[PDB]
């Protein structure tokens, strides 16, 4: 039995497709499980979209005042749903997509990227500008989570993803400034705990930005650091076609598979 073989399992167990991607470091080899297909973002989209927003304004810009009415809320938004009449600060935007999943804050700051009709596009090629030619966002907040199994609209890859918060936690992408304030609103994530975070021990830091939509779609996508510091990426995908449109997201699936990888990234010698 390899790895291959368990996550084989989790499949046929959960009745799931299901993608994995942890990189390559010094003293590990890539894992990796279907990592070259296809998945949608759903929301683990909003963590590089608030990279884009840090990396093309300054810090005084996360204190600009955002104002948005009713007409704007077209899909789950627990924090903008409760500052309609008095407008949310970029920075507030910020926090709500990463931490509550928010799309309202996140088709916000898509306008604030790229415009009204230009958000998608530029988030895109803000993936462009980080070598990332494979993923694509195509639609806003709720319609990106409904493409059917197989449309290459707003999907990335296990692969693609997790190199780019790679270099957007672990590399150069965004100064320490702001790369500080995107670790923390990933590190506060009220929406992950039972997925890669339930597969890690308590002693390893866990950051991480999650998604969920149709046809049973579950993702999340973290940085995971060793009781000493040391880092590595985890991405971790599904979804459940079989079901239908409706078929129920297992986020048990995303923390067995994260359990299969911490056992990889901890177990010794």
């Amino acid at each position: 039995m390899d790895l291959a073989d368990r996550f084989a399992e989790l499949e046929r167990r959960y009745d799931a497709r299901l993608g994995v991607y942890v990189p390559a470091t010094g003293t590990t080899a890539a894992i990796e499980y279907r990592a070259d297909e296809r998945f949608a973002f759903c929301c683990t989209f909003k963590a590089p979209l608030v990279a884009a927003v840090l990396h093309q304004n300054p810090l005084t810009h996360l204190d600009k005042l955002i104002t948005y009415t009713s007409d704007d809320i077209r899909s789950i938004s627990p924090v903008a749903q409760q500052h309609v009449q008095t407008g949310m600060t970029i920075g507030q935007l910020c926090d709500a997509a990463i931490r509550y999943s928010d799309g309202t804050a996140a088709n916000l700051l898509l306008a604030d990227l790229g415009g009204p009709g230009g958000g998608t596009a530029a988030f895109t090629g803000y993936l462009r500008s980080l070598g990332d030619t494979v993923s694509r966002l195509d639609a806003e907040e709720p319609e990106l989570n409904r493409d059917p199994p197989g449309d290459e609209r707003d999907t990335t890859t296990p692969h693609a993803i997790a190199l780019v918060l790679q270099q957007l936690v672990l590399g150069n992408a965004l100064p320490p400034d702001k790369r500080a304030l995107l670790t923390d609103w990933m590190a506060r994530n009220t929406t992950g705990a039972k997925r890669i975070r339930a597969g890690f021990p308590a002693d390893w830091k866990v950051i991480d930005k999650t998604g969920t939509g149709d046809y049973g779609r579950a993702n999340d996508i973290a940085v995971v650091w060793s009781p000493t510091g040391v880092p590595y990426v985890v991405a971790v995908m599904s979804d459940r076609a079989g079901g239908g449109y409706d078929a129920e997201p297992r986020e048990a699936l995303l923390a067995e598979a994260a359990t299969c990888v911490a056992g990889v990234l901890a177990l010794e010698h």
